[PDB]
């Protein structure tokens, strides 16, 4: 689909059977999730924001449909203020920027 | 124009006599720039994102050329690491996100 930007880009996506509300955010070079279980191993990194760092736990291998477009790859688990699908994912269901 | 999202959305800002560079952002409300020292009237803002909030001066009606188009609006300005073009700027330059 086309989405313009006079609202929030929320879509819904669907990861482990669940559905969540997430933000389409160019300016996160990584998908970044609220506090949630998935299962496998993980490891723990810092990521560095406009308010300073915080710890995420790494997800990789993880599949996401996002409004109907399928993803595998890496989600960071941990308190952003909303989630976020970053570049790592939006390069996989083919998002480009447009004007 | 059609950006991809391999890369960063890096693009060249105007901002009077300043060239900088700046994130074409959807995931960023508002418009942040670093530090630098605007005329005129301003308000202070708290601003939240990764890691928690900065104070931010806001100046309103600022002209800023982005890739050769004009724009006018509101601009954050305070100690971000990047430059962020926000969705209040990116509606005036027609951009949309496409998949
Ligand atoms: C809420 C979702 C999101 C976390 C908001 N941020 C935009 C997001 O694209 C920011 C942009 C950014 C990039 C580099 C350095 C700092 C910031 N990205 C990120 O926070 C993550 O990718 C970090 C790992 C950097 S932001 O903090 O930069 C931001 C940007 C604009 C804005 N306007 C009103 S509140 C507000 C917050």
């Amino acid at each position: 689909p086309q989405i313009t930007l006079w609202k929030r880009p929320l879509v819904t996506i669907r990861i482990g059977g669940q559905l969540k509300e997430a933000l389409l955010d160019t300016g996160a070079d990584d998908t970044v999730l609220e506090e949630m279980n998935l299962p496998g191993k993980w490891k723990p990194k810092m990521i560095g924001g406009i308010g300073g760092f915080i710890k995420v736990r790494q997800y990789d291998q993880i599949p996401i449909e996002i409004c109907g477009h399928k993803a595998i790859g890496t989600v960071l688990v941990g308190p952003t203020p909303v989630n976020i699908i970053g570049r790592n994912l939006l390069t996989q269901i083919g998002c480009t920027l447009n004007f």
